[PDB]
């Protein structure tokens, strides 16, 4: 394996492949990063077990054949160290590979690419193609109601669901409740599958909100995305999916509308003198007003009041603030809508202007 | 105690007194025209003073400070704060938002500002922050040795003078002050240092600096910061310099840094071994690491005298190399077993030391 080629064009891609996190990986080869040449092209891939990264660069200069791997971390600094326009000359010499450019010379240590594991060798059974953008919308509206390190382990990841000509994803850590819906326009079988937390994670660093499409493959345990000259594949979360429309309010008799960023305003100020645990907070529903209030174990207390219009009968509820700010963080909309039925009972928020999306709430005490 | 006071007038001051329950909390006082907010913890004590053109009525009381900050943040721009002290509580309106804070009384709050100065000076910021800048990296942190986790202040005669040293390295820089001192060095420590730093906004606002003997005050406006002094024998930097260094070596800093970043990749990751080839216009950069990697850094530079190897901890050199941000380095070598001086080839006003290493 012998290759040369341009600093700012091998710069790119290994950070594209660049594994989240460099530290702590107790399998060493995870560590390392897999360089392939072929006729005209270097590929260069990084992956852990769960999940693995694909890039591809045309070699305008003279290349010979082969692969090796080598620590990821230290190639990408190497090759970053140097100089703005250099010509980074790779080479293959036994035990070790050898990177030179300028009047700089580094050798690495190498394990064989045979022990390289390939985490893409699958059969894909739906694919789609859609804009980035919709990718996007889908996974930042859910994406924080994902649960962290829960033992109901298929909740660490999010839902992919296909339904005739809408793709949904959900999100739901058994507290809360995150739902979204786009139309894709090709009408797909019905299917749903579990992404896991890292591959959400990727996917979405994938995503330059760029014109060229994503494609998007399917498999019975894997998952493959496509952008341009990039490919992300990752394993699928196998667990059974709580149904998100059994979570949704059944009958909400009461209907309470207002403006999402004073409202988020509001609750913020609140939760500051909130239980540093709990983050309990209450609601006062009026028929013109709604009081929000707040105290903690010192007995320090806030006080809310904002101007909304509301038909319903008059209450209070317990909610955590936290919960409700992440939601209204994620809807960053004009005007919000909060359905609720009573005290005891889950609450659904949504954008007033928009129903392709829909969070639910449990409430407090 | 009562006042109310313009948001953006109130967060900036809040910000810079920023930083047991009672040394959670802030010390507000009411005077005639002016509010006073303190923090502090049993080393340092610093305090803000706004001026009031609204009305207001005396008193003080204290109350978390961060909790108080944050309702004052959270507050729209443009807001008009009303505070008010209830008793246990104090109160805290602006529009529709009503908050009541816990409160220790105001006098359960320490004082660190009771004492009396022996020496005072006056200097510029800018002059300050090139001190402070200049060492601060070179601070031990966490040694035994706890005065090396400070910074030396010493003033002689025209100069004013910081020194900060680990066991393994030094720095030190002097800059010129008008007024002939009496010779004088105390030790103010690590976070005296970095709040001394927070204070220092490049304004043209002068700098007014007071020691006692035991503690360093400072006056920049309206605001003043006041601190614990280090008790120790701080070691003489003169010692440390290399005595005569026959050999002196010229290169472009942003150049040798480079290299020696790239090299550094494939040191040692504890003790970031590091060889120095130098010859006839020429630096060659060697590391190597237990795996046997190694890499191989050349410069052209200019050096004119005998040859030799010389070997450092890569991460010095850098961080050396990083505080000079400057055109061109001089360092000054003396043979393989000893230190080596470096400094910025332009100005002889920072000076900085590091030993060998045996590879």
């Amino acid at each position: 394996m012998k290759f040369t080629v341009e600093r700012e064009h091998l710069l790119k891609p290994l950070q594209q492949v660049s594994g989240p996190l460099g530290g702590r990986p107790t399998l060493p080869i995870l560590g390392n990063l897999l360089l392939q040449v072929a006729d005209g092209t270097l590929s260069l891939t990084g992956t852990d077990l769960e999940m693995e990264m694909i890039a591809r660069v045309t070699l305008s200069q003279p290349h010979e054949a082969g692969a090796t791997t080598v620590p990821a971390r230290k190639f990408f600094d190497i090759c970053r160290g140097l100089p703005e326009g250099a010509e980074i000359a790779v080479q293959l010499e036994g035990d070790r590979m050898l990177v030179r450019s300028g009047r700089s010379r580094f050798s690495l240590s190498t394990l064989p690419a045979a022990d390289f594991p390939n985490l893409d060798d699958w059969q894909s059974e739906v694919e789609f193609t859609l804009p980035q953008a919709t990718m996007k919308r889908l996974i930042e509206a859910t994406q924080f109601s994902m649960a962290h390190q829960d033992v109901r382990y298929y909740l660490n990841g999010m839902l992919f669901e296909t339904e005739g000509e809408e793709l949904r994803t959900v999100a739901t850590d058994g507290h809360r409740l995150a739902v979204c819906s786009m139309p894709i326009g090709d009408s797909l079988p019905n299917h749903s599958v579990i992404v896991p937390r890292k591959g959400v994670i990727e996917l979405m660093r994938m995503l330059d909100g760029g014109d060229t499409p994503l494609r998007v493959q399917i498999g019975s345990n894997n998952i493959r995305a496509h952008v341009g000259d990039f490919v992300f594949t990752s394993k699928l979360v196998d667990g059974r999916f709580p149904d998100y429309r059994r979570v949704l309010p059944k009958n909400p008799d009461k209907t309470l509308e207002a403006g999402c960023d004073s409202l988020k305003q509001a609750f913020a100020r609140a939760a500051i003198l909130s239980n540093e645990k709990f983050r309990g907070v209450r609601l006062y529903v009026s028929e013109n007003q709604i009081k929000i209030t707040a105290n903690n174990p010192e007995q320090e207390e806030a006080e809310e009041i904002l101007d909304v219009t509301y038909a319903g009968t008059e209450m209070e509820i317990g909610f955590n603030v936290s919960y409700v700010l992440d939601v209204l963080n994620a809807l960053k909309c004009e005007n919000v809508r909060i359905l609720l039925t009573d005290s005891v009972s889950s609450v659904q928020i949504e954008d007033a202007a928009s129903q392709s999306a829909a969070y639910v709430v449990m409430p407090m005490r």
